């Protein structure tokens, strides 16, 4: 495993909003090793697809597909049950969202306002948080043009 993605390679390639990785490991855990943001109706399913995803309040389930990247701003944050899983659930080890390249950051990985106090404060406690995205056939290997099981599948 990794200390809040320490190495170079995969595991330790999420700054802002690349990707998600942590090994078979943590991809495997889905307990409380870790604590992702996606989807909301079968919060159950979708976190499936990945360790223990949140209940994110976003439109459609941002397409139901991590596939797009434009959601509005703050597309799913700034407005409550998105908050309520996640102060519940925060402090398991790694926080991830799939807001995906720009979409809820618009893409600045500068320090932004809207996401950037977002993930400032999501930091400031105590975390990474990093979203997805698909930056290289590295970020895009891991989570590419899609991030689904209980939504999209094959």
């Amino acid at each position: 495993m990794i200390d809040t993605l320490r190495p170079v390679p995969f595991a330790s390639e999420m700054a802002i909003s690349k990707t998600v990785a942590w090994l078979n490991e943590q991809l495997e855990l889905g307990n409380e090793r870790l604590l992702l943001m996606d989807c909301r109706p079968q919060e159950l399913y979708e976190s499936s697809h990945i360790e223990s995803a949140i209940n994110v309040a976003i439109p459609g389930i941002m397409l139901r597909r991590l596939q797009k990247g434009n959601l509005p701003v703050r597309a799913l944050f700034t407005r409550g049950e998105d908050r309520d899983r996640f102060t519940r659930r925060c402090g398991t080890d790694t926080v991830v969202l799939y807001d995906e390249s720009s979409s809820d950051w618009n893409e600045n990985t500068g320090g932004e306002s809207l996401l950037g106090l977002l993930l400032k404060k999501l930091k400031d406690e105590g975390c990474r948080a990093f979203y997805l995205e698909g930056g290289f056939s590295k970020f895009q290997a891991e989570f590419s043009l899609h991030c689904e099981t209980n939504l999209d599948g094959s």
